[PDB]
């Protein structure tokens, strides 16, 4: 019952910190969708 | 002896996905440096 306690107390950390990752990984997504728009706006005007 | 082996299994992941995050937020800083460099030539080209 002692080692199961630090099992669960470590288990709470590994559960949440990927939620910190998945929240942070979402920032890795929408930057890329904003970047491809900023490229195609550059490509549309550099020819002009 | 199962849970003690389980305790390392939660331990091995919680160092692993941490290390993935250290590669992640670095790449978050990389696409940060990509956009701020690219958005400069957005306003620069639109000025020109």
């Amino acid at each position: 019952a002692a080692t199961e306690k630090i099992a669960k107390q470590l288990q709470h950390q590994v559960n949440e910190i990927q939620g910190k990752l998945d929240e942070a990984n979402r920032t890795l997504n929408d930057f890329d969708s904003a970047k491809k728009k900023l490229s195609i706006e550059n490509s549309d005007l550099l020819r002009q």
